[PDB]
This record gives C-alpha cells, sequence and structure tokens, in this order.
C-alpha cells in the first residue's frame, strides 16, 4: 500500500490528504525520540526504540510545551503562530509529505521552525507541506524540537541539562531522515534543511557543528543567521539564568542536582510561568533559553569558527524581509500598537533604541540615534516609528545575517541571497508594520495558490516563483533553471522577491550594517 | 581741504582715488600704535605719540612679517593674499575710505584681514575699500595686526610675551576708531567689525572679549569664529611651542626672561624659517602661534563664555562658503594637486581623515571615515575627494560656526545666516576644489564691480546686493530693507547667496555638526 512504509524504527501509516484538486500521502506524528519526559527532561534526546505492529501517522502530533501569546486574543495574525495541538513535553515528532506516486529517490526539503528558541510548533497551517510537496515533487519533512527551557537549559558541566538539547532533537531527527527518507521516495543524498529566524539560525547551527553537517546537503535560512545576537548565549549567562530560573521558583540552589532536581518535579506551566523574568536586561529580541556556546556542540565561538571556515562547505540560499523589527517593537517598545499607526515621539524613540540595544553604554546609544535620526527632521513621528524598525531588524536580523554570509561566501561554494518586500494584500496586522518578519513563510509554503485564503493573482504568481526557486535550489545547489545571479565576495549581488520584474542589486543595507558589524562593537569594546 | 583730517594723534593728509568713475579720499596708512620693535617685539601694543606736522597717508603702509606662500609662484590664484608691499615689524597701521564729499556721521565699517593669524595684509587688492566705501556711502576701515610668533607667542605669566598681542593690536586700531572716525566722518557709535576665516575668528573674540566690547556696534563674521579648532591654544600649549620655538633657534631656554631674550635678537625670517616646526600633530588647518585662553583677553573658556551668555550682545550677520576645505587639502593633503581632478584613493582619504582629525583615537577616525563614507560607492574617486573637503570644512569652519551661531543665538539680539555657494567664473582655481575660501570676499568688496576683472553681469548684480547687505545691516543691525529671514533659536533658517532666486533654508548641515559637534567630542572624551 502506498500509505504503508516500512522503516528501520517499525511500519508507519499514512494518510491520503487532498491538495489543490489532487492527493498526496501524509505521514504525521512520526516519532524519532523516546518522550523527554521526567528524569529525561533537560536530557539529550534518546532514539526512539523500534516498535511492532504498524505505527498510526494519520494525525499531527502533540506541540512542545511553550508560552503562548495572548496578546490578541481570537485575532487571527498572532494566533497562527500559538499551537494548535495539545501541548506535550512528548512532543519529539516528524511530518513527511510524499508526492503521488510515491518517489523512489528525489529531493528532500526539511523545514525547521521559528518561535525565538521558546517556541514553535511544526503542526502549523502556514507550515503545511503539501502544498509544496505536490507543486515541486519533493518530499518534505517537518521536524519539532524542544523549545524554553525544555529544550534550551543550560548548566554547562552536567550531563542533565547540558543545554543545547533542542538543537539536538533537531539532529536525532536529521539522523532520522538521513537512515529512512530512502523508503519514502526521498533521496537521503539531496537533504536541504531550511528554517526561519530561530529556524534559520538552527539551520546555520547545524553547518557549524561538526556532528551535525554530515546529515544534509544544502541550507536555506529565512530571516536568521547563527551568530544573532539573540540566538546565543555564554556558558556562564546560560548558567545564571537557570540558576535565577530556579529562584523563581524556589528551588535549593546548593549544587546544580538540587537545582535541576527542583526544575523536574515543576509541571511544565510552572516554568513557562517565570521564564522571561530571567533576562538580564529591559530589552526587546531577546529570549531567555537559547543554544549556548558549549565546546561541544560549537567547538569555539560562532566568530572563531567563521574566520577559520570551521564549516560545513556547501550551498546556501538565504535572505531577509524589509521590516523585520516591528512585531518586537509592537509586542515591546512603548508607543507602538495594534490599532493606531504608532508615530513615535523622540522620547519613545529613544526609549526604543535603549531596549534594542540593551547591552550598549550611553555612548553606544548615542551611535545609534545618531545613525538612525534625521536631524532636519527629528520630531516626524513616521520616521522616527520606521527608523526604530530599521533598528531592530538591522541590529537583530539584517546585519548578522550579512556578515554570515560575507564570511561564509569566503569559503562555501555557492550564496543565493534575496530580499523579500512584498507586503501580502491579505495581510491583518497593520500597515506600519510593512513586509512583517515571517510573512515571507506562506509564500514558501504556497498559501497563495489555495483561493479561500485571498491572495491576488500575482501573490499566486510569486509563490510559485518561490517555491520553484527553494525546491529547484535544493535540487540542484541552483535556483535556476530571470535569473537570480550567484552572491559574491567581490559584486555582492541578492535580488529582491516581489511581485514586480526582478532586480539585482548590491550590498544590502551595507551603510548600516557597517556600522552594525565594525563601528558599533569596536565602540563598545574601548569604552 | 577734503583730504587734511586734524585728530587727536595729528594731522593727516589723504588723497583722491578714482572708483568706478567717480572719486573718494583715501586715508591710508595711518600708524595706530609704536612700531612693535626690538624690546618691544612679543609686547602689548603701545599707543601711538600723538605727531606734530602732517602725517602723509597717501600711501600703503608696510605688511606685518609674516611666513610668504611660494607653492605656486607666479600664479595669481595663491599670489593675490601674498604681502604686496615691503614686509616690516613696523606694520601697525590702519586703512580709511571716505566718501566724497565727506559724510557727517556715517556708518564705519572695520575691515579685520584673515589669513590663520600667521599671515595676512590689509593693502591686498580684494580688500580695496573704495568700491564699498563709494557704493554703500560708508566709511571704511581696514587695520592691521602681528601675525605669526610676532603676534602670538604666549609665554603666559610672563609680560614680555604674554600672547594674544595682535588681537591687542586690533583693538587699539578700534580704540582708534572709536576716538578719531568721527573726524572723517564716521560715527563710532555705528561701527560694524567684519573679517573672515581668523578675521572672523577674530571678530566673534571681540564679543567674547570684556576689553573689547565696548569698541564697536555690531559684528559680521566671514568663514570664522572664535570657538574654531584652530583659532586658539591652552597657555600649556602656547607654552610648549615658544620653547620648541626656541629649541629651533638653539636658544637658552633656562627661564621666560633667556628664551624672550633669544628671540628678540633674532631676524624676523628666522622666526618665520621654523614656525612651522613646532606643531605638536602632523596636521592640515593647525597654525603654531594663535590666540590663548589666558584668563585675561578671555576670562574663561570660550565654551563656558558661550553657555553663560559672557558677551557682547548686539546683532550679528555670519555665514560660510560651501568648499572651505578645499585649499587646505590642496596645500596639505597626499593625492591633491592643482591641475588635476584629485580623485582620491580609499588610502588617500583615510590619510586625509587623519590629518583633519590630528586629535583623534582610532576610534575617532573611524567614526569620521564611517560619516562620510558611502559604503555603496567607497572607490569613488570623486565621492574620496569630496567626502574629504566636507570633513575639512565641516570640522574646521562650518560646524564650529553654527556652534557658535547657535549658542550666541540664545542671548544676542538678531542672527542673520548666509550660505555663499557661488563659485565665480573668472576663478583661476581648478573646478574640484568649487566655492573656494576666501572667495566670497571679492564679492563683499565690490570687484565684480570694475569691468577689466572679468566677471559676468549677474556677478555683479550679486556683489552689488551682499554689499547692500553688509552695508544695510551694519547701518541698521538688519541687511533689508526677497527677504533675508532671521535665525532664531527654533527655525534655524538661513538663506542661500548665489546669482539665483534667494532661498530660505533651515539646519545648516545639521547631521554633520551634530557629529561634530556633540557625538565626536563625546567619543573622545570617553576613549
Amino acid at each position: 500500500s502506498e500509505l504503508l512504509v516500512n522503516t528501520k524504527s517499525g511500519k508507519v501509516m499514512g494518510t491520503r490528504v487532498p491538495v489543490l484538486s489532487s492527493h498526496i500521502s501524509a505521514f504525521l506524528g512520526i516519532p524519532f525520540a523516546e518522550p523527554p519526559v521526567g528524569n529525561m527532561r533537560f536530557r539529550r534526546p534518546e532514539p526512539k526504540k523500534p516498535w511492532s505492529g504498524v505505527w498510526n501517522a494519520s494525525t499531527y502530533p502533540n506541540n512542545c510545551q511553550q508560552y503562548v501569546d495572548e496578546q490578541f486574543p481570537g485575532f487571527s495574525g498572532s494566533e497562527m503562530w500559538n499551537p494548535n495541538r495539545e501541548m506535550s513535553e512528548d512532543c519529539l515528532y516528524l511530518n513527511i509529505w510524499v508526492p503521488s506516486p510515491r518517489p523512489k529517490s528525489t529531493t528532500v526539503m526539511v523545514w525547521i521552525y521559528g518561535g525565538g528558541f521558546y517556541s514553535g510548533s511544526s503542526t502549523l497551517d502556514v507550515y503545511n507541506g503539501k502544498y509544496l510537496a505536490y507543486t515541486e515533487e519533493v518530499v518534505l519533512v517537518s521536524l519539532s524540537y524542544r523549545v524554553g527551557a525544555f529544550g534550551f537549559l543550560a548548566l554547562h558541566g552536567s550531563q542533565e541539562a547540558p543545554g543545547n538539547v533542542g538543537l539536538l532533537d533537531q539532529r536525532m531527527a536529521l539522523q532520522w531522515v538521513h537512515d529512512n527518507i530512502q523508503f519514502f521516495g526521498g533521496d537521503p543524498k539531496t537533504v536541504t534543511i531550511f528554517g526561519e529566524s530561530a529556524g534559520g539560525a538552527s539551520v546555520g547551527m547545524h553547518i557549524l557543528s561538526p556532528g551535525s553537517r554530515d546529515l544534509f546537503r544544502r541550507a536555506i535560512l529565512q530571516s536568521g543567521s547563527p551568530n544573532c545576537p539573540w540566538a546565543s548565549v555564554s556558558v556562564a549567562e546560560g548558567r545564571r539564568r537557570a540558576v535565577e530560573l530556579g529562584r523563581n521558583l524556589n528551588c535549593n540552589l546548593n549544587s546544580d542536582e538540587e537545582l535541576i532536581h527542583c526544575l523536574r518535579e515543576k509541571k511544565p506551566q510552572e516554568l513557562i510561568d517565570v521564564e522571561w523574568n530571567v533576562l538580564p536586561f529591559d530589552s526587546i529580541f531577546r529570549f531567555s533559553f537559547v543554544p549556548v556556546i558549549d565546546g561541544e556542540f560549537f567547538p569555539t565561538s560562532l566568530e572563531s569558527m567563521l574566520n577559520s571556515g570551521n564549516f560545513k562547505k556547501t550551498q546556501i540560499l538565504l535572505g531577509v524581509n524589509k521590516d523585520e523589527g516591528s512585531f518586537f517593537l509592537l509586542y515591546g517598545a512603548p508607543g507602538f500598537s495594534k490599532d493606531s499607526e504608532s508615530k513615535i515621539s523622540r522620547e519613545d524613540f529613544m526609549s526604543g533604541v535603549k531596549l534594542s540595544v540593551p547591552h550598549a553604554n550611553d555612548l553606544g546609544l548615542d551611535a545609534v540615534t545618531l545613525q538612525y535620526t534625521d536631524w532636519m527632521d527629528d520630531n516626524n513621528g513616521i520616521k522616527n516609528r520606521d527608523g526604530l524598525d530599521d533598528i531592530v531588524g538591522d541590529h537583530n536580523v539584517i546585519c548578522p545575517l550579512m556578515h554570515f554570509v560575507n564570511k561564509y561566501t569566503k569559503f562555501g561554494n555557492g550564496t543565493y541571497l534575496y530580499f523579500f518586500n512584498h507586503r501580502a494584500s491579505n495581510l491583518v496586522w497593520p500597515e506600519w508594520m510593512g513586509v512583517i518578519h515571517g510573512y515571507e513563510i506562506e509564500f514558501v509554503f504556497g498559501l497563495p495558490l489555495v483561493k479561500e485564503l485571498n491572495y491576488t493573482a500575482e501573490e499566486e504568481a510569486l509563490s510559485r516563483r518561490i517555491m520553484h526557486y527553494w525546491a529547484t535550489f535544493a535540487k540542484t545547489g541552483n535556483p535556476n533553471e530571470s535569473k537570480w545571479p550567484l552572491f559574491t565576495t567581490k559584486e555582492q549581488k541578492f535580488i529582491d522577491l516581489n511581485t514586480e520584474p526582478m532586480k539585482v542589486h548590491q550590498r544590502l543595507r551595507v551603510q548600516m550594517c557597517v556600522f552594525w558589524n565594525q563601528f558599533l562593537p569596536k565602540l563598545l569594546n574601548a569604552t
């Protein structure tokens, strides 16, 4: 039967799913690790014991335990990101969409969800792999991983909560694909990992980490990169936050053993309830439990790894959205609101810069302010709001990504760069937020193809192009079969991604990124 | 007789001079101080002993001893600034142009020459007062003052070379005008001092200095301001340079008395020959012997004087030229030459920034470079040359002047601001240098009115306007009789000065001047 697959872990029974008036197979909820529960909380994952019988893979699995956004109750703009299944610590499952009839050896794409390493679900509507699997004739995988404390609590030296265990979940899933995708018709020698935001930083982390490099062929990074200032912490900072978390829960802090024991007795929601209390600064775009530079998963600092070429050499396709910061300013900066135009005073602007660059001394805060202020028109509400939006986007997403691409391009075997600037016609978030962080994903997954979702015909066209680029890149290492130019060290070309005829440009946001990647870091080092 | 004037120092005999097909009186070479020679070298000036008989005032006097520019021997662009009379330490004389017939009580204008406090002559062709005196029916005075070591050697504490003595020359001349202009038909209650570059900084210094305020009514500052980074030095730096100068001349450096004695035996040219050897940095736009913050002429730091309003409150008219830096880069920066277009490499650009900001640490040099580099086009030769031109102009002239105007405007009784951007059609300096430092003076003095000098008709028109503005301002405190708006703290308006219909703008170079006046000084204070 087309819906029965015998893998090395046991047999699995899929379900036939309708897609744009045709059908494909879906194998949902395949376990790839032992449930990370009890004494196994904060531990490295453990491979799933093979099972006899037929695993029923016809429904989506639980989503990991995570903080749940209740900012706009009922609003679809925010709720589409919230878990849509029961949460459980028993959450380590993957999902496979397979063309029909079953291929013999095709391109595989593995999606790694974002959510700031504190949230995310493989089971979201915008992540439904059936459009891309069907359209591009790829085998589409989506994995899952522990988030928040469960995924990233770090007490370096201890084996009970080493840190990085959420990254090891992703790795075990990539191990299960390596070992089993062939039985689904996928080519394990032609896997692309792709992910957005923490998913893109994850993808870059598997390129860096020696124990992941061998488990995939190529990588796509959307609005994230491993060297992002929010994507990792020192072992000492990880340690300080695990201790503070236990402090919030009245744990015995005498030893790691005492701490870890106490944390393992607490219900998931107890951890989730005090999780934001451990941040060291009053900040925006900072997440409590994130990957640590442990000397294992990452042998050395990300930067020295990037300088020496200590990383998988392959092809990469990556890019950013126009207005990466608006979401974080909305949710966290004074003066921004969902239902106004959010024109920002100078007083709120300066409040915003302080939140966006928590680690900066006053001189550093002045350097930023001067770099983004139009002194001919410094009380312009719109210019203040947009300039803050760019600060957040630049510092947190664009310029880290630009640094990664430039460093990577020195040693890699082909780099394709995009700048996604189409604002979807049916976007429910206000205008001021622009081309919002995360809103290229629905184009990547082909939602503009389903009539009922209310996109224009030109949005459908753009979706079909993006998908064809991503899948052709996954297949050949080149998005091209008009032509998207290679990004090279000298010319530094990139394309815009929008409903208009392609335009090639060069040096994406160089003025600002020299400031964030060269000048400001020098400034804070000296002062 | 019209050409005979009985003053308080004795009688003086002028000479009738032709001017645009009419005539006026000129009293040239009037002494206003005792010759600063012998034991009086480096001393405060001494008022001129009255004389019996008739002083022959029919010829220009000697120019002070000064370094002589020999960069372009024969070239008129440079030689027009060189002394055109014999140099002598006996140089303290003024020149008066008086309408004919002799007025009874008219507006007086006193011109204070520039030349970086190391050079300058009252007797230059471009300073001929007869066009302005004739056209505007003003009494025009030009004074002189000691420059170089002779004017500005500073050994604070000693009375033999206190420093600032060149400023006291100007002051004695303003004292002689106060006391005697009435006999020439001038109103001593309606004197405007005006000057360009060191002449403009001088004018601002007489506004600041309590012992000068009472000797004039209003002030015009062209391309200079008292708080310019090259216009003054601490007493300690003045001291270090007088000692170094004596070191260059093998003086006994045991005491000030030994030093000063040794310096007074040297011929003028011996001092002039080693004068540039005392600068502390490899720099551009820095002059060895300049005014010192002595606690006498200037009671406190210029800045604390400007903050507290310790300064004459009156009306001021002031401004800058478009391309203030080009002359100093020409003469002193690698890669610029008179007969090429001077496209600058990045290597020369960075060499230029270091020379332009000698007092900056590496971080400071990076801050400058980032502020003036187009990172989308950083090897553009023209953009590098122009960006260096702006660095020099901004740091040295425009932004100091913008700081002075803003501070002054808080307490003053009316501020008129201009931006002079017409490049003269008959300019002999190359194109790349633009609207060159100093080239508004010939418009101020009405050279475009003499046919033989080869200006266009619209240049003559602009000259007539500038002159009418300067003289109407001198007369009433308002350049207006289309309308040049007052510069106010809020609106910060200014006009361009060119052959085109007037345009009012606001906040002259604010982006750059926040950087030079606020950010960079903070940067170097912290590092």
